[PDB]
């Protein structure tokens, strides 16, 4: 029929929500940003509709930088900084460490029948990257060879700049990937990767120059995402947002930021969840939790493999384990459901998990057998005991 | 680098969880199937790890049939049946109504430099279908031109059979899309579409001949999915699973099936939620709810646009509206959070919603502005008042 059609990747990415989510403004459950009060960092909800695909432009590039930080963290040449910028609608992200290799790609050059270099494949070729054949134990968030191309397809203009210690490579990628300019290659001896772009705000439902509220909301969201990165990356990396350092290097700092308005001056339960055997034993999970009667439902913030995912059995592992102990102790005083006993918890979980699978390119949800945690991971009893004490005291008051 | 690679669609679909979910067995929260007790239909949880991509093979084909049912419901030639079969691991789904057009695809033929017909494009060409340029008011679940190809890529062998009144078209698509046999085309006046396939069970983590428990679990899951279809499709369509008619033509029947074990002989609150203007006015939402103290947490079953999605503002619309009334009525007696007053609700929501977006190919979550429901839809107050009365009686007891 006339309606039966074949689409290419770029046209498909511009009209289909499967890649990065809705391409218009919708209600985003739990949307948050960070707002600065005095010199205090405070995470607050953003109760306005926003475009999920727009936020994924930023996220895809950000997770690419923290993926690189993970890859070189045990190598001689490492990532020391991730600089994120957002000004006048221009978004940029730069990291040091080895750049994308500046070399001709023979297969791509043969397909295109012209000289095509690796950074053009990295940025303009769908289903292309270094994680197509990812190992079980690889804890990079990246896996599909898709994310950077999504960022390009939603850019009015974009500039990729990378240097591998020998040369510098600059390439203009404009008009939602319609116009790929030939690269400019020079000698350099510098080493970094920078992505700078202007998203297609108007197509995504925003004011052509962002409105004051849109700009403030988007700036707040990116800043919180940079703060989440700062708690995830290794000991040698500093995260910057609009040049200032991000002061949330630990899950304690994240938990305080998220509960400053709710429950200031509260106690922060901490745990380092370790595993007995490799590869899991290489990746301890950091956890901080606040327990308060002021919280009216269970909430978590997860940064897993650099990704701010919202659903996963890693959360349930903590919830069920805590509930088991709460039920026990509570019964001794009376002599309660899973949401009961967890309704007063705010918990932050940050770390790497080998072998997880994702539910889509957005990586909203990770997928795994629950028994991975039961067999391999141990939650410190001191954390469980003080969490249970705090929760039981609240239950006894009502 | 050596690791920098370019992948094609089918190799990508076989390695990457983004298309259909995890490609191995993982824990699936809320996994259910239907099991027959006496002659009663009873939906029970399946507490065993299962492969999400495997279930999506079935789901993609099923939603293709209910999409056709919706497309032909107001036309002279309509869909009168959807027959789903699962036996000896062989899965098949057949619907009547107009078949896939048996016609040469010039563009596809030019690309391939051989005769390629429309049903081969429909089943073997990624990013291809009749919904690439989807209208905002189109309530079909299909949108990406991807789902049928995922089913083929996870089949050891498959047979597409379609007839359009003029001809019949039979085509063998084998070895995870590696071997596409030329079609056999004959004169016919039959009109239907059938997909029959053997999934790659072993590759997805199952026993080569399915084990007794695996077979029983998978049959139960498909049967429940067929029962959900029976509540969704139009009045002129019968759904069959393994030749038996599916006896859940209403949200009442669905709600009774899901609450038979927990709360038999309970009252079923019903509502038909209508909207003031088109396109929403064309698609009333059917709702049934059971309220019981035996219910531990809030649960919903959603069939939206034929899709059994698990997250969406359509649920929150009902939750917030009910909570508002519960808060008022409760305060009058005392003179309570959102977790409260909704913790004892099991609710079934079935219907079509125009203009929704999805968060991925799996269509786990739909995306929409909350204000669509606030401005356009009204929940009948009789349903709100009897739901509120039932909930307040429970809260007053404890
Ligand atoms: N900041 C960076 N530094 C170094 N290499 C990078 C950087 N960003 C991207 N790359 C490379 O470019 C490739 C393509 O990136 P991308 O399209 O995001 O795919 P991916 O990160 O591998 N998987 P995904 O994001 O899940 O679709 C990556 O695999 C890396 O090889
Ligand atoms: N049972 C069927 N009867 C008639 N036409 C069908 C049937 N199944 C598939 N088709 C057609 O085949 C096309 C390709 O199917 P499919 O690949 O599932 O894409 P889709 O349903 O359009 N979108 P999606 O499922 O979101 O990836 C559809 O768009 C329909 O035109
Ligand atoms: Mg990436
Ligand atoms: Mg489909």
């Amino acid at each position: 029929m006339e309606a039966f059609e074949i689409s290419d990747f770029k046209e498909h990415a511009k009209k289909k929500s499967m890649w990065a989510g809705a391409l218009n403004k919708v209600t985003i459950s739990g949307l948050m940003g960070v707002f600065t009060e005095d010199e205090d960092l405070m995470a607050l909800p953003i109760h306005r509709d926003h475009c999920p695909a727009l936020l994924k432009i930023f996220d895809e590039i950000i997770v690419n930088a923290t993926d690189h930080e993970r890859a070189c963290h045990n190598k001689t040449k490492k990532v020391t900084y991730i600089k994120i910028s957002f000004d006048k609608g221009v978004f940029s992200c730069e990291n040091d460490g080895p750049g994308i290799p500046i070399a001709k790609h023979e297969q791509a050059s043969l397909i295109a029948k012209r000289d095509v270099y690796v950074p053009e494949v990295a940025s303009c070729h769908f289903l292309a990257g270094t994680n197509i054949n990812k190992a079980k134990d690889c804890i990079k968030g990246g896996t599909n060879g898709v994310g950077l191309k999504l960022a390009m397809v939603h850019s009015q203009w974009a500039i990729l700049t990378t240097a591998d210690g020998a040369q510098k490579y600059v390439q203009h990628i404009n008009q939602r990937l319609d116009i790929i300019e030939p690269p400019t290659i020079t000698p350099s001896r510098e080493m970094f990767t920078r992505i700078e772009l202007m998203p297609v705000y108007q197509e995504l439902g925003y004011a052509e120059p962002l409105s004051e509220t849109e700009q403030a909301d988007l700036s707040a969201w990116i800043y919180l995402r940079a703060c989440q990165c700062a708690a995830y990356v290794g000991k040698g990396t500093t995260i910057y947002y609009n040049d200032k350092p991000c002061r949330t290097g630990s899950v304690m700092a994240l938990a305080k930021m998220y509960t400053l308005l709710s429950a200031p001056n509260s106690t922060i339960h901490t745990a380092t969840i370790k595993a007995d055997a490799k590869p899991y034993s290489l990746h301890p999970l950091q956890v901080a939790a606040v327990v308060s009667p002021k919280f009216k439902k269970f909430e978590h913030v997860s940064v897993i493999n650099g990704v701010n995912c919202v659903k996963g059995e890693h959360v349930t592992f903590l919830k069920k384990t805590i509930n088991e102990m709460v039920v026990k102790k509570f019964q001794q005083t009376i002599k309660t459901t899973l949401r009961d006993s967890c309704s007063n918890i705010f918990i932050v979980i940050v770390g790497s998990i080998p072998g997880i699978e994702w539910t889509g390119q957005r990586k909203d949800e990770l997928s795994i057998a629950e028994n991975v945690f039961k067999t391999h991971y141990s939650i410190p009893s001191s954390f469980l005991t003080s969490m249970t004490k705090s929760i039981v005291d609240i239950l006894l008051q009502s």
